[PDB]
């Protein structure tokens, strides 16, 4: 059973507006889930320097990219903290965001919208290549939940019966917009990690299927 | 709530011996496996004729190999014609099987373990390399289940809210033996593919995890 929540209005209002501009630099979208995925591990592997068994429910602490191009899906995953059905409901979308109106404020003065992780809502420029996403999370402190938006006023979270078990952590699965199905390809999905993660703590994956010769 | 069932009592010798032998050409088990897979395939295959509709639960037919190092465990995935909850505690374990005293009764006499297929119980042949498989499998007739068998004389039928959706099909999920995690490797799984599997109808994919560089 899918429970329903509404999104805090400026969150909303983000989403309308990331998910409908017509901003040329889409690609930061994966810098932005990257870097939130890193922060997820930083999170985890922090936590962990007192409690070490928070490891145990996934010991490797990776970023993995998964592009599944039948369902036009792009996967981020993260062996990182992960969120609790709590966390989901209350870090992704009801509980207004320190930045969100003024990022978008910001945007509104002419700001790249890559400035969108400074605001604390990087999150979010997944829009610019998604209209849909679930956010697959198994926190150790909680089931594994599916937070669901489509950029619409409300979100679902459910428990998650249907997807992998997550040992811990997070997948972003990301349903590409018909137009920016380039993010399945690995060379792109390859550049543009290069370009803008060269820093990251964390092994990113890239889970290329390829048919044997 | 997992259901359990007992082995047709010669599928658990069978299992006994090939999970004990000490056979080497065990990689034969991916080419019995990657038959089945095109077999699946082309069942779904020769019944869509008459139903197209069967495919659109999945409408791309193949045959994909996931190597999941961490978890020492190999997929051999199909969205082949799939298995019920009743096909696969019939199928895979309580039926007595046409072959399987004739194939032990054959290795008794010296017949190469590698005959396992022609005597049509190759599935069983996963035990060469692994000592548990679980069987998930989603047929448009049901709903996904999981069958799981550890060559012991019961296996388990659980109704899957813990994988991946399979749209239809099946996923040998094999967790291989601590000596065999040569199958994990793409170089290995791709070398025996091309020299037992050269004709199969289907592609067959290797997803491969790879650390951007």
């Amino acid at each position: 059973a899918s429970e329903t929540f509404e999104f805090q209005a400026e969150i909303t209002q983000l989403m309308s507006l990331i998910i409908n501009t017509v901003y040329s630099n889409k690609e930061i979208f994966l810098r932005e889930l990257i870097s939130n995925a890193s922060d997820a591990l930083d999170k985890i592997r922090y936590k962990s320097l007192s409690d070490p068994k928070q490891l145990e429910t996934e010991p490797d602490l990776f970023i993995r990219i998964t592009p599944k191009p039948e369902q036009k899906v792009l996967e981020i995953r993260d062996s990182g903290i992960g969120m609790t059905k709590a966390e989901l409901i209350n870090n992704l979308g009801t509980i207004a965001k320190s930045g969100t109106k003024a990022f978008m404020e910001a945007l509104s003065a002419g700001a790249d919208v890559s400035m969108i992780g400074q605001f604390g809502v990087g999150f979010y420029s997944l829009f610019l290549v998604a209209d849909r996403v679930q956010v697959i999370s198994k926190s150790n402190d909680d089931e594994q939940y599916i937070w669901e938006s489509n950029a619409g006023g409300s979100f679902t979270v459910t428990l998650d019966e249907v997807n992998e078990r997550i040992g811990r952590g997070t997948i972003l699965r990301l349903f590409l917009k018909d137009d920016q199905l380039e993010y399945l390809e690995e060379k792109r999905i390859k550049e543009v990690i290069k370009r803008h993660s060269e820093f990251v703590a964390y092994p990113i994956q890239l889970v290329v299927t390829k048919e044997v010769e």
